[PDB]
């Protein structure tokens, strides 16, 4: 399934090249610009553990959230960095950029893996 796809062909989107965040783009977006730190960032989300959601849709509105301002977990602020408006993106997370050894129960459990699929609806600057 689709996470089991990202770890084989997912690209590992670190600076420090751990694999701890990979990425495969599953829709293309358009314009040249990404979010940068400090947007408003508009996103509908399905997400899961990936040992098998809560999803913005159950809420019936888009998810929103400050980039960079550590609302979100690391994997977010460094993926959805990377995606372009209209993009669809699926996101594989080690636990050192989502809720670490301490987890965050009781929906996160300690050292989770996570998976996201992330739509970028829309973006606005400080
Ligand atoms: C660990 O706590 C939760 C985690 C997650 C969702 C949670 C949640 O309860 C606070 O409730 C949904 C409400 C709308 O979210 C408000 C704020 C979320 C925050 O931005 C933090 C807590 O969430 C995140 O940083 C990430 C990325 C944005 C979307 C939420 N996400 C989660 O980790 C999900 C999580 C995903 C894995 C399946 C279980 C829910």
């Amino acid at each position: 399934g689709a996470p089991a796809t990202v770890t084989e062909q997912g690209e590992d989107i670190t600076s420090k090249k751990d694999r701890g965040v990979l990425k495969i783009v599953k829709r293309v977006g358009n314009g040249e610009e990404t979010p940068m730190i400090g947007d408003k960032v508009y996103v509908h989300y399905k997400g899961k553990l990936s040992n098998g959601f809560d999803s913005s849709h159950d809420r019936n509105e888009p998810f929103v959230f400050s980039l960079g301002k550590g609302q979100v977990i690391k994997a977010w602020d460094i993926g959805v960095a990377t995606m372009k408006k209209g993009e669809i993106a699926h996101l594989l997370i080690k636990p050192e950029y989502a809720y670490g050894s301490a987890g965050s129960l009781p929906k996160i459990p300690s050292n989770a893996t996570l998976f996201f699929e992330i739509e970028l609806l829309d973006f606005k600057g400080e």
